């Protein structure tokens, strides 16, 4: 089913989507998959998936949390680190 959250660069879930397993990734980790820390503008996350966006790095203070289909990250082109996990999984 859907045990991972997808990430889109183009609004309206356009372009290419990238999904990752439960875990935390940094700015350098974002590009590792093929996405700049400051470029993502969309992300798919159906019921059963929980993710948290972190504009700043090292978890300074300002943090964001998303648990639904988002067609626009917290800060426009500014996502240092991110978090992905499964709320209640999916069959």
């Amino acid at each position: 089913g859907e045990k991972t959250v997808k990430l889109y660069e183009d609004t309206h879930f356009k372009g290419y989507s990238v999904e990752l397993p439960v875990g935390d990734y940094n700015l350098s980790s974002l590009i590792s998959r093929g996405a700049l820390n400051d470029d993502l503008s969309s992300a798919r996350v159906p019921s059963g998936l929980r993710l948290e966006v972190f504009q700043h790095n090292n978890f300074k203070g300002v943090r964001d949390f998303y648990t639904s289909d988002a067609a626009e990250l917290s800060r426009d082109n500014d996502a240092s680190s991110v978090r992905v996990s499964k709320m209640e999984t999916t069959n």
